[PDB]
């Protein structure tokens, strides 16, 4: 698809058997979630961003779904106050900006 | 262009006479730079980001040049970890995201 910036590019993805709205956010190095459950390891980290950091739990690995699009790639958990796709995955589905 | 997602989409803009780097975040509603002098009166404005809220200070019709592209718009200035130019600009300059 080509997906227009007049509004914010919200998404649906499946994630953990859960379908949740994200936002595509080529400035987000890292896919950031709000708090939920996802299987297997995970380690503290802090990421940063306007206003400051906020501490996440990274699960790596994780398979999501994103437009039709699968991929699996590392997911941070966390209090965000909007989740957003990063860059990490956003490459996996192909995505680009374009002008 | 067409650019891809595995690094950071970081370009070139001027401002006021100068060049700095600047990340195309579509992700971001709104262009916020790092503090900088701009001509004229400004208005308040919080803005909200991962970490919490930032105060910065609302220009209106600057002008602005963004990867070659001559836009003229609203520039927000205050203490933002890095240069984001958000969906204000990204409109004016025809970017898409497309996947
Ligand atoms: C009302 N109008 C309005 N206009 C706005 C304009 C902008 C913002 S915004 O910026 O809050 N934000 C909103 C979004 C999160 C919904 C945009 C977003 O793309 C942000 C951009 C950025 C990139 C780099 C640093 C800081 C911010 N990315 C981000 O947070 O990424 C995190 C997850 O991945 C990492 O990589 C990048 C960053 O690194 C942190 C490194 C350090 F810790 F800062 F050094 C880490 C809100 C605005 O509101
Ligand atoms: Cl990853
Ligand atoms: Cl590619
Ligand atoms: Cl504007």
């Amino acid at each position: 698809p080509q997906i227009t910036l007049w509004q914010r590019p919200l998404v649906t993805i499946k994630i953990g058997g859960q379908l949740k709205e994200a936002l595509l956010d080529t400035g987000a190095d890292d896919t950031v979630l709000e708090e939920m459950s996802l299987p297997g390891r995970w380690k503290p980290k802090m990421i940063g961003g306007i206003g400051g950091f906020i501490k996440v739990r990274q699960y790596d690995q994780i398979p999501i779904e994103i437009c039709g699009h699968k991929a699996i790639g590392t997911v941070l958990v966390g209090p965000t106050p909007t989740n957003v796709i990063g860059r990490n995955l956003l490459t996996q589905i192909g995505c680009t900006l374009n002008f």
